[PDB]
Order: C-alpha cells, then structure tokens, then sequence
C-alpha cells in the first residue's frame, strides 16, 4: 500500500463536478476546486487548472495528473512548514504516510491546529494521540475515514486500509 492508493481509497474517482462532503465543488481524487456556491465559478476554476475547455468533465489521465500535483504540493508543505516538518521527520515510514493523508484532506494550517496530538505523535504515544484526535470537528463530521488514520498512527500499518 502507498500513498497515492491510500488517498485513492479515501476519496474516490468523479470524474465530474461534485461537491465534497462539505458541499464544495470538487472533481477527480478530492480535488477541492472552490468553497464558492457557484458552478460556474467551479468551472472556471476547472478549465484553468486543466488548461482546457472541459466543461465540468475530465479524463481519468486528467485526475491523475491533479492527483500527482496535489500529493507532491502536500508533501512539499509539509518540509516546509515549521510545525510539521519536525513530526514528519520524526515519524516511521507509515506514519509519515498518514500524515499526508491528512495534510491533502485538511490543507497545512488546518493539521497544524492540532497542536496537541503533534506533540503526542512526535513523542510516540500512539494512544494518547488517537483519543485526542479523537476530539475535532473532524473526526465527527468525517468518522470512517479519521477512524481509518487514527488506527494507522495507532499500529503503524496498513491494516485498516488492506480491508478496503
């Protein structure tokens, strides 16, 4: 299991506007377009990131290649964001996984508010982390999936994933 398959499972493949959990318009594997209520400003949005008139619809290659942008942009915010570079770096190979996971569903700043499970990460105390993690907006919103990421930072592997 990596990464892109990980994320894959949790989002999904639309390869038509659609709006988000949230209710945001949204397209390929969880590509956030806008939080604007318009479709128009969606499609907008979406010919600008394709480089095409594609009138809310795309190809598989086409999410894909949004897909391959917006893991390695979540990475690259990771190394460079002062309070998250230091977990990531002290973390395990699966974890470090998770982590992204999180960055790519959530943006930067919003993993980075939880400042206490960080600390706890970082010190490897995996179940104090959960039970905190446990406690966010998203967790109750968004509970199969926390649960899945919350069992990974838990045992470090991919078991809740190899169900799936």
């Amino acid at each position: 299991m990596n990464i892109f398959e990980m994320l894959r499972i949790d989002e999904g493949l639309r390869l038509k506007i659609y709006k988000d959990t949230e209710g945001y318009y949204t397209i390929g594997i969880g590509h956030l377009l806008t939080k604007s209520p318009s479709l128009n400003a969606a499609k907008s949005e979406l010919d600008k990131a394709i480089g095409r008139n594609c009138n809310g619809v795309i190809t598989k290659d086409e999410a894909e290649k949004l897909f391959n942008q917006d893991v390695d942009a979540a990475v690259r915010g990771i190394l460079r964001n002062a309070k998250l570079k230091p977990v990531y770096d002290s973390l395990d190979a699966v974890r470090r996984c998770v982590l992204i996971n999180m960055v790519f569903q959530m943006g930067e700043t919003g993993v980075a508010g939880f400042t206490n499970s960080l600390r706890m990460l970082q010190q490897k105390r995996w179940d104090e982390a959960a039970v905190n993690l446990a406690k966010s907006r998203w967790y109750n919103q968004t509970p199969n999936r926390a649960k899945r990421i919350i069992t990974s930072f838990r045992t470090g592997t991919w078991d809740a994933y190899k169900n799936l």
